[PDB]
């Protein structure tokens, strides 16, 4: 029941008891482990209003206060009367701030308490929701020197008037397959790069196209905006030894924005939550360049740097890997735009594993996310033990848009 | 119940049904995964079914399942079982069980190889000389002249559990580690516990980087004896790169045969405890782990400073820089030698290739992606993108506890 996670690197043994407050399931049994598979009323509403509202009055020192009781009560009665309700604002911002706190995949946890809030329960049309999101990036942006940001669209009710942002992150690039048979731009949006062009976006049919937004208020079909340039700032990469590199013509967004997650608070459904803050390199580097399902450039750049591409045993594809990746932050960073390396982003995690276990009784985390993509035994993370559980409130995955909306 | 695996680099769906015959347990539940968690005497009574469960599965494999042959051989070890608590397995029976518990180590990258192992039955074996004698066997045989072959050595099974036969050694081959006065270590840390029980059993210890650890084996529940490997069996590689002259300089080398030596068999509810195996190395077992771990021999500074990489942030990625061409030199080297050795790409590529296989003729693989994936360049190998299913298959090898944890003294 307290169970034990051991660094094999250092000795040091926590203990975690915080699991035992594990709500959601995982998706294992006894009898078989998934964790590396990708995704595993009424008075349903009230135990989980309670479970939510018990833990925001205990975080701030007041568990059972007649503020506390009082609030209890308020919110059982506009259920039983509403079938809802609407949470206060402290109460919003703890939740969001908790949701990432209890993010088992993510790696840059130890920022979880400074996130900026930005309440867009108010928003009613596609246009608002455009006005709230280009307030966001430039919030985030922050010309440069990103701070955390999550803005919050009205939450679910029937499920038929739904909010939805329909990008999978605020500011990608493009993908066309092409009459030539390959892809130009970015494969993984090739899908919702068409949902664009047949809704009429004028793709300006190149490798780096900053796509539009598509955004779903309440319900209705998403309409196209184009987020202002000025707002998206881009780091055009080069490295600091190869020259040839630059010819590539390789560049990146600044601003990593999450925006097809679903944030529940209390029971209640968050499904347009868009919510940002900065690259750890490797996503860029080692993920968008080189996976094959990518943009798939390691063949190109091993060349470049006249590598011996006879026998994998060279070790050709790893060391452009890192070439790649030297670049990446090299660029950033001389663009003083917010990075962070997988080292320092590890440390950082291990550091705020060691406080979330001291301070809360323990840290879900999941090792099989956690640990980078490249460099894996190098990064204090690989030698850690972790133990994954889920709690709320929680980000979760939710279906494509696309796959539920009716016209 | 039919389970489903995709991988997201290409697609492919796998279909698991094997999975419905795992009998025992992950560690995890409903409501939590310990996937990264490195470690989640029978009665007759307990001993029963294991058997049957066992000889069902040999029996069909041969296709021989319901046979006269078959019922026999189930009342003759029931008969076995009552009259002794215990049972013998036909050699056909071990050899099936030894290559079906490495088929089933879901940790295994290199299970495509599962089908062809020498076994070694040492079930005759009585005494620690005899224990030498096989293991040196053994070395020779695999290791034979750099064309490595994989292989285990039986010895015989648990009793009462008084009378065990264990080896002490973590592997057959492995240097000795030496924590000095000033509190640094020479040779590999990873072994410092080890050596000073050597020591203090009277091996006497060159005290230098690379020295091959005595083996320290027990045979019937005895106190443990030292023996050293005849040199002339220990197969090593220098260590040098193809383009950085200097590396050599480094002093580096490694044995050539990776061979367990503290995993316990578990065949048919029978317990073999001393079981010895070997295969060949993949390139970052060495290159990433045992140079490059902080708590092994460390070399990243070393080498990154000769590199002259610029050390001063790690943003720099030298350590990551450095990894790449200690990883390159261990393979080059290998092969240089004509020693067998797998790089990580072509391993881990086979083992894809093996699992889709598994799934078409067998109805799944149970397989660990903690394990799986290296230590180092993880995404540019198609494993990192396959998504896998972790469940325990009997035969089985399974931890047990060092040995000078539990073992009585004799004097
Ligand atoms: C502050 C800088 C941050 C860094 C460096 C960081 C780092 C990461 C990384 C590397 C991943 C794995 C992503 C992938 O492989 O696609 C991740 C996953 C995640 N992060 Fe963080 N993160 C940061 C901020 C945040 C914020 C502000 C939130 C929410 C408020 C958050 C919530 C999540 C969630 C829900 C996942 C998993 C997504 C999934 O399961 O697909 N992250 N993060
Ligand atoms: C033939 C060449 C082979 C290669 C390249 C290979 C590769 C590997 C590698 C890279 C690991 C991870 C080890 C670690 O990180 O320490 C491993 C684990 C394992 N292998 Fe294989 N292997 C091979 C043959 C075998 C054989 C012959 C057996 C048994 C008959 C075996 C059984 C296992 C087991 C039980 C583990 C898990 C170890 C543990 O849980 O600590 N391997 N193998
Ligand atoms: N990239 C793919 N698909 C895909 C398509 C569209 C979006 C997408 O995003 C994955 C989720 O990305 C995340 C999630 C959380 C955090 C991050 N990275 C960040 N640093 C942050 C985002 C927001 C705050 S931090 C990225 C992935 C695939 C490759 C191979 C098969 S599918
Ligand atoms: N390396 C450590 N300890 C340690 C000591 C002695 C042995 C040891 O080995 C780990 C398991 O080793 C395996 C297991 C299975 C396969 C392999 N590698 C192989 N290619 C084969 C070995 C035999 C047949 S194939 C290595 C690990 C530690 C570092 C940090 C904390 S503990
Ligand atoms: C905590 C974690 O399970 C542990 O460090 C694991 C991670 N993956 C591994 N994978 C392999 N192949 N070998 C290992 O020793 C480890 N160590
Ligand atoms: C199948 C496997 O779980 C999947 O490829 C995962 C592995 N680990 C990951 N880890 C991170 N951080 N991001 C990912 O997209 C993935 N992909
Ligand atoms: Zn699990």
């Amino acid at each position: 029941r307290f169970l034990k996670v051991k660094n094999w690197e250092t000795d040091v043994v926590l203990t975690d008891t915080l699991h035992l407050k594990s709500t959601l399931e995982t998706g294992c049994t006894e009898h078989i482990c998934m964790g590396s598979i990708m995704l595993p009323t009424k008075d349903q509403l009230f135990p989980l209003a309670k479970e939510f509202l018990d833990q925001y009055y205990s975080s701030i020192k007041r568990f059972g206060s007649k503020a506390h009781m009082d609030r209890l009560e308020e919110v059982n009665k506009e259920i039983e009367s509403t079938s809802t309700y609407q949470l206060k604002d402290t109460e919003l911002i703890y939740g969001a701030k908790h949701a990432w706190r209890n993010a088992s995949r993510c790696v840059g946890r130890i920022q979880w308490s400074k996130l900026q809030v930005f309440d867009a329960r108010d928003c009613t049309t596609a246009h608002g929701m455009f006005n709230y999101i280009c307030n966001h990036v430039k919030y985030a942006t922050n010309k440069g020197n990103l701070r955390s940001a999550i803005t919050i669209f009205p939450q679910r009710t029937d499920g038929k008037h739904d909010f939805r942002v329909w990008n999978s992150q605020l500011i990608r690039y493009a993908g066309y397959k092409q009459p030539d048979g390959s892809t130009l731009g970015d494969p993984a949006n090739v899908q919702f790069t068409e949902i664009c062009i047949q809704q009429g976006w004028k793709a300006p049919r190149g490798r780096f196209d900053v796509l539009p937004l598509l955004l779903q208020a309440n319900g209705n079909d998403p309409e196209l905006f184009q987020i202002p340039p000025e707002l998206v700032l881009e780091v055009p990469i080069r490295h600091p030894k190869f020259d040839w590199f630059k010819d590539l013509g390789l560049k990146w967004y600044g601003l990593p924005a999450v925006s097809n997650m679903l944030l529940e608070i209390g029971g209640l459904e968050f499904s347009a939550c868009p919510f940002s803050g900065w690259y750890m390199g490797t996503e860029i580097g080692v993920r968008d360049y080189c996976d094959n399902s990518r943009y798939n450039i390691l063949e190109e750049v091993a060349k470049k740097m006249d590598l011996d591409m006879r026998k994998t045993s060279s070790l050709w594809k790893d060391q452009a890997l890192v070439e790649i990746n030297i670049a990446v932050l090299y660029s950033f960073q001389s663009d003083k735009v917010t990075i962070v390396d997988h080292h320092s982003a590890t440390e950082s995690f291990i550091k705020h594993m060691e406080n979330e276990y001291r301070c809360r009784g323990g840290c879900p985390a999941d090792w099989v996310w956690i640990v980078p993509p490249m460099s894996g035994s190098i990064t204090p993370v690989f030698h850690q033990e972790m133990l994954n559980y889920r709690l709320t409130p929680s980000f979760e995955y939710q279906p494509d848009p696309w796959n539920t909306h009716v016209w």
